[PDB]
C-alpha cells in the first residue's frame, strides 16, 4: 500500500510541473494589453489593473513550485557532501508538509474560486467609480480549479505518508 | 498479426505528438487579435470572444496528449523501483482505453465537426444581438477533422489489442 | 551506378529539410498582417484572405516532409523489435514512391506555378467584387518553383531505384 | 554547525539565480511601452522615463549575480592550472564578503524600499512640472523586498563563515 | 606554404558562417515595417517594396552558405558507406570552385555595391512616379562590402589550392 | 607574478563575453521604434536616425569579440593538424596585441564618451534643421564607459605579457 | 360677444406666426449632425434617421401656416379686381374651417404627443436591430404640446364664429 | 367663370414662389457633406456624387421660376415706354404657354418621380462598381411630387385661358 | 410723479428688448458643441446635456418678451376696430401685472441664481455617475443676474402705477 | 424695330444680374474645402488649388457686372448736376461697346469652354507630378456656357444699336 | 467755439458706433475655437478659457454703447409726451458725464492696456499649472488702444461742454 | 474741365466702396483656417500666423474708407445746424488731401506690392525656424494692386481740384 504512494506522489509532481511549464505562460500573455476601462482619463487603466490583479497567478505558481522542492535539494547536497540520515528524512518530510499546507491556504485567501468578467474600480486618478472588463475569464477559472484540485491531492498524499511513518 | 500492432500504435502516437508540437501553436497565435465585431461598445469584443471560444483547441489537445501517456510513466517508475507485472500490464491497458474513449467523446461534444465563419452574440454589455467574424475558419476545420481521424485510429488499435490479449 | 543513387537521395532529402526549416518560416510570418483590401466594410479582409489562401504553403510542406519519412521509422522500429526483411524493404520502397507522387500531384493541383499580386474577391460580407493586394509575391513564386524542382528530382531518383531492384 | 552552513549557502545562491532567471525578465518587459505622462509635448515621455528609472532593476541584479561569482572561477582556474592553497581560500572569502556588502549598500542607496505609482517630472522639453504614471508598482515592490531579504541572508551566512575560520 | 592554406580556408569559412548567423538576422528584421512611400493610395507600398527588393540579402546569403558545403557532405557520406578516392577529391574541388565563382558573379549582378536611401517607383496601382524611403542604408552597405570581400578571399584561396594540386 | 596573468586574462575575456551576450541585446531592442523627431515630413525620421547612429554599438562589439579570438582558433587548428611552435606563439601574441589596440582606438574615434539626449539634424528631406530625441541615453553612457574600462584592462594585460616574454 | 372674437382670432394667428418664425428654426438646426447610432456600418445613420423622422416638424408647420391663409389672399384679390360678396365670405369661412380641422387631425396622426429619447431601427444596410439616440427630446416635446394647444384654440374660435353667423 | 381664372392663376404663382423661397434652400443644404460611399479611394466621392446629381433640383426650380415671368416684365416695360396692345397680349400668352410646357416636360425627363436611397457608381477612379447612400430621400420625393402637381395645375389654367380668348 | 413713470417703463421695456435681441443669441450659440463628458459611451453626451439644460435661457426670455406685450396689441386692435375704454385699460393693466409676476416666479423656480461649472449625471445609457463640464459659466451667471434685476424693476413700476390709479 | 431693342437690352441686363446674384454664390461655396489631391505632403493642396484656379469665376463675373454699368452712372450724375447731351450719349454708347467686347474676349482667354474633372499639378512643394480632383465640374460647365451665351447676346444688341444710330 | 463742440461730439459718437458695428464682431468670432492648451485632460480648455476671458470685449462695448445713449431717449420721450426743459437738459448732461467716466474707469480696471500671447492657468481639473496660447493678440491690442483713445476724447468734450454751460 | 472732375471723383469713390463691400469679405474668410505650418508643436500656428499678418487687409481698407469720408459728414452737420462757408470748404478739401496721402503711404509701408506663398517663422514656441504656407496668394496680390491703383487715381484727382481752386 505504501509502495504505490511514492510513485503516485512523483507522478503528480511531474504532471503539475509539466502542465504549469508548457501551457500556462501563454494564457496570461496579453493580460494587460486586452484590459480596458470605460473612461477618458489618462492613467486610470494602470491603477485599475494594478488594483484588480496585484500578483499574477503564474508568478505565484512558479514561486510555489520552486519553493516546495528545496528540501530535496538540501537532502541531495547533504548526501553528496557525506560521500543520522533518518533524522534528516523526518525533518524534510515535516517541512514539506508545512510548506504545502501554507501555500494552499495562501492561494485560497488570495484568489478564491473564480474570476469575474466585470470589475468596479475607485482608485485615483479615476473619477468616482468606473467599470472595467477582463480577458479570458472562463479559461482562468478552469485553471484555478484544476490547480486547487492537484494541490489538494498532493496534500492528502503527504499526510498519508506522514501518518504511515508515524 | 499482433506484432505489427505495437509498431503501428507507437508510430501513430509519435506522429500525433509531432504534428501537434511543430505546427499547431502558430495557427492559433492571432485568434483574439484578429477577432472583430460590428459595434461601438467597449467590452463587447471580450465577452463575445469568450462566449464563442471558451477553451482553445490547442490547450485541449496538449492536455489530452499529456494525460494519455501517464500509465506508461507509472509502469516505468514501478519497474525502476522494483529494480504480478502482468496485473499492472492489464490494468494500464484498461485505463488507457477508458481515457482515450472519454477524451474522444468529450471532443465531439465540445467542438463538433466544423468552425463557422460568422457568430451571433447576445451577451452583456452588447446591446441585443451582434454579428462577429472569425479568423482562419477553413484551416481550423481541416485541423479538427485530421485530429478526429487520428484519435479514431488510436481507439481502434487499442480495442484490437485489448481483444487480442483477452 | 546504383551506389551513388543512395548518396544523392540522402543529400537531397537533407537539403530539402534544411531549406524548409531554416528560412521558410520567416517569409510567411506577416502574411495576414500585410494583406489589405480596398473597402470600408468590417469583416471583408478576413473572408477575402481566407478565400485566397485556404492553406498556407509552409503548413503543406511541413506536413509532406513529416509524412514522407514514416516508412523509415516503421522499418527501424521493426528492426529494433526483431533485435522476410526483403519483403519489408520492397513494400516500404513502393509506399514511398506512391506517397511522393501523390503529394507532387496534389501540390500542382492546389497551387499552380505562380502567385499573382492582385486578387478579386466576391464573398459575403463584401459588397459585389473588391480588389485586394498581396505581400511578397515574387519571393513566394521563387519558393514555389524551387520546391517543385526538388520534389521532381526526388521522384526521378525513387523511380530509378525501383527500376534498378526490379 | 559549520557543516550545514555551506549547504545553506549553496542552496540560497542557486535559489536566487533561479528566481532571477526564470521570472524576472517578463515583469519588466513592457516598462517603457506602458509608461504615460499627461502632456502633448513630443519628447517628454523619453526624458521623464529616463529621469525616473536611470538603470532597470533587472540589469543591476544580473550584473551583481555575475560579479559575485568571479572568485570561484578564479579559484577553479588556478586549481586546474596547478593540475599555499589556504591563502587563496582566505583571500577569496574576504573578497566575496566585501563585494556582497558593497552591492547591498549600493542597492539600498539606489532604489530604497518601494516603487510609487505617481512621478513628478520637470526636465526639458517638458513645460514646468508634469505628472506621470507607472506600470505594475505593487509587484515591483514585492520583488524589491524579496531580493533585499535574500541578499541579507547571504551576507549573514558569509560573515558567519568568516568568523568561523578566524 | 600549402599547409597553412587549409587552415586559413577553414577559419574563413567558419568566420563567415558565424557572422551571418549571429548578427545578420536582426538588421533586416523591420525591412518592410519601416518602409514608407509618399502617397494616399492603398496597395502602393506593397508593390513598390516588392519592386525595390525582390529577394532579401539574408535569404540569398543563407542559400549560398548551405549550397557551397554540399560536396563535403557527399564526400563524407561516400566515405562512411565505403567503411579512386583521389578522383572524388579532384571532382569535389572543381565543383566547389565553380559554385563559388558562380555565386559571386550572381551577387554582383543582383545587388551591386551600395544601397541608396531613396527609390523611384512607377508600378500599378501607384499613379505615375512616387518616391519612397529606405531603412538603415549605411549598415546594409557596410554588410554588402564585407560579404563581397570575404567571398573574394575564399575564391582566391580555392584557386590557389587548385593550382597547387595541378 | 606571470602565473596569475593568464588566469586574469581568461577571466576578463569570459566576463566580457558573458556581459555582452546576456544583457546587451535587450537595451538596444527599441532603438528606432522609440526615436522621434518634431516634424510632419514623411521620411525625415529614417534619414535623421541613420545619420545619428550609422552603426549600432552592439554590432560593433559583437564583431570585435569574434575578431579578437581568431588567432587562438588558428593555433588550435594548427596543433590538431600537427597531431617551431614557439614562433606561432609569438606571432599570435603580436597579432592579438595589434588587433586589440586598433579596435580600442577605433571605438574611441567612432563613439566618444557619452550619448547626448538631443540631436540636431539637417538631412534631406527634412526642411532646414530639426530636433530629435533619443531613448535611454544614461544606460547607454554607462555601457560605453564599462566597455572602455574592460578593453583598457585587456590591453594592459596583453602588453604586460608581451614584455614578460621579451 | 362676437366683437372680441375677431380680435382674439387675429391676435392668436399673429402670435403663432411670430413664435414659429423667430425661434423654431434654431432648435432643429443640428437635428442630423447630432444624431448617432451604435454601429460600425457605413450608411446606417442615414437610413435610420430617414426612417425615424420622415418630415421635420418645422417644414410641416411652415406649410400649414402658409396654406391656412390662402382664402384671405383670394378674397383680397377679388375685392381689388372688383374695384355677392357675402357668398364669398361664407365660402371662405367654410374653407378655412375645413383646412384647419384637416391639418390638426393630420398632425395628430403624424406625430402623436411626445418625442422619445431612444429609437430602434431595422432598415438595410443595418444588421438586425440597432439603437439610436435623439437630440433635444424635451424641448421638442414642449414645442409639440404648445403648437397643439394653439391650433385647438384656433379651431374652437372658428367654429364659434361659424355658428354665430348661422 | 373667366373672372376667377386670373385670381387663381395669380394665387398659384405666388404660392409656388413662396414655397420655393422660404423652405427649399435648407433641405438641400447638406447634400454633398452627408453623401458617403463604401470605399477607400480618394476622389471617388466627388465623381460618384457628380454622376448621381448633375444639377440640383433647387437650381432648376429657381431658373424656371425666373424664366417663366419674363413676358410680364417685357409687357410692363413696353407699357412704361409707351407712357396694338392686344397683339402683345396674345403673343405673351402664347410664349408663356410654350415655356411652361417645355419646362414641365424637361423636369419629367430629367428627374422622374422618386429619389432612391441607394446608388450604383462605376466612374473613374472608382474600381469597378461601388454603392453609395443618399441623404433625406423621402422629403425630396415629397418635394418632387408637390412641384409636379403645382406645375400641372398652372399648365391647365394657362390652356383654359388660351382657349377662352380663342 | 406719475408722469415720469410711463417714460421710465417704456425706456426699460425697450432696453430689455434691445439687450436680448442684439447680444443674447451669440453667447448661447455653441452650448452643445462645447459640452463634454468624461466617458467612452455613445449617447451619454446627449442624455446628460438634455438633463442639465431642459430649456435654454434664450428661448424662455424670447417667449416671455413676446407674451408680456399681448395686451397692448389687443388694445390697439380694439381701438382700430372702434375707429368703456377705461374698463379695457384697467383690465389690461391687471393682466400685465399678473403675467409679469408669474413669469418672474417661474424664472426663479426654473433657474436659480447661478450656473455651476461642473455637472453630475446619472441617466441611461451612462454607467453609474459621470462628470461633465460647462461652457462659459461666468458670462451666463452675469446674464441671469442682469435679467432678474430688470424684471424686478419692471414689476415694481407696474405695481406703482396700479396703486396710483386705485 | 429699334423700339424693341432697348426693351430687350434692359430685360437681358436685369436677367443676367438676377441670375448671378441669387444662385451663383452658393455653387462655389465649398470650392477649396472639397478639393483633394493624392499625396501626404503638407502644403501641396494650397499650391495646386492656387495654380488650378487663380481667380474664381464668380469674382470675375461680379467685377464685370459692376464695371459695365459705370457709363450710365456717369450720365445720370451729369444730368443731375446740369439740373451737348447727344455727344455724351454717343460717347457712352461707344465706351459700353468697347468694355463689353474686351470682357468677353478676356473671359474666353481666361477660362475656355469647360471645366475638367482631373488636374495634373507640378508645383513646389509637391514632389514631381500629382493628380487632383475637382468638385462639381458639370454644373460649372453649364454655368460657363450660359454666361457666354448671354454675353454674346448683349454684344450683338449693342452692335445693332450702334449701327442704328450711325 | 461752443458751436463746433456739438458737431464734433455727434461725429465722434457716430464714428464709434459704426466702427464697433461693422468690424468688431468678426475679429472675435473664433475666440474659443482657436484657443489651445498643452494638456491631455478633458475639461481643462473650458476652465482655462473661462478664467482668462470672463467677459468678451465686444459684449462690454455693446453694453456701454447702448447704456450711454439712454438719457437722449428719455429726453425725446419727455418732449413727445409734452407735445422746466432746462432742468431736464442739465440733469441729462450730468448723468451722461457720470456714466461715461464710470465706464472708462471700469474698462481700465477690467482689461488694462494689452493682450499677452501666453497664459498660465491653475484651475481644476487642470493638474498644477499649464500654459495656453491666444489667438490674434496684436489686433486685439490695437482695438483696445483705439477704443480707449476714442472714449477719452468723448470724456474731454463732455467736460468741456459742462464747464461751458456753468 | 473742372466740371467733369467732381463727377469722376464721386464715381471713383462709389466704385471703391462697392468693390470693397460686395466681394472683399469672402476672399479673406478662411485666412487662418487654411494656414498650415510643418511642425508638431502646439501653439506654433497661432504665433506664426500672428507674426505674418498683424492686421488683415480688409480691416485696414474698411477703416480707411470710413475715415476718409468724415469731413463731408462734418460739413453736412454744420450746414444742417446753420439752417464763412468757403473757409469750411477749403479746410475740408485740405484735410481730405492730407488724409488720403497719409493712408496711401501707410499702405505702401505696411504691405508692399505682393503676397508670397511661403513664410519663414522663428517665434516662440516654435523651435528654430519653420516654413508655413499661405492660402490664395495670387488673388490677394491682384486685390492689392487694384486697390493701390484706385487710391492713386483718387489722390491725383484731389490734387487736381486743389490746384484748380488755388
Amino acid at each position: 500500500s505504501t509502495m504505490i504512494g511514492r510513485i503516485l506522489l512523483t507522478v503528480v509532481v511531474i504532471f503539475r510541473i509539466l502542465i504549469v511549464a508548457i501551457v500556462g505562460e501563454t494564457v496570461y500573455d496579453d493580460e494587460q494589453t486586452m484590459f480596458v476601462c470605460n473612461t477618458l482619463q489618462p492613467g486610470c487603466n494602470q491603477a485599475c489593473y494594478d488594483r484588480a490583479f496585484p500578483i499574477s497567478h503564474i508568478r505565484y505558481w512558479v514561486f510555489q513550485i520552486i519553493m516546495v522542492c528545496t528540501p530535496s535539494l538540501c537532502f541531495i547536497t547533504y548526501s553528496v557532501h557525506q560521500s543520522g540520515i533518518s533524522r534528516f528524512y523526518i525533518i524534510q518530510v515535516v517541512f514539506r508538509n508545512a510548506l504545502e499546507i501554507g501555500f494552499l491556504v495562501g492561494q485560497y485567501f488570495l484568489y478564491g474560486f473564480s474570476v469575474p468578467g466585470l470589475y468596479e474600480c475607485n482608485r485615483y486618478p479615476c473619477i468616482k467609480e468606473v467599470e472595467c472588463y477582463v480577458s479570458r475569464p472562463t479559461e482562468k477559472t478552469v485553471f484555478l480549479v484544476f490547480m486547487f484540485a492537484v494541490s489538494g491531492i498532493c496534500v492528502v498524499l503527504n499526510l498519508a505518508e506522514l501518518n504511515h511513518l508515524g
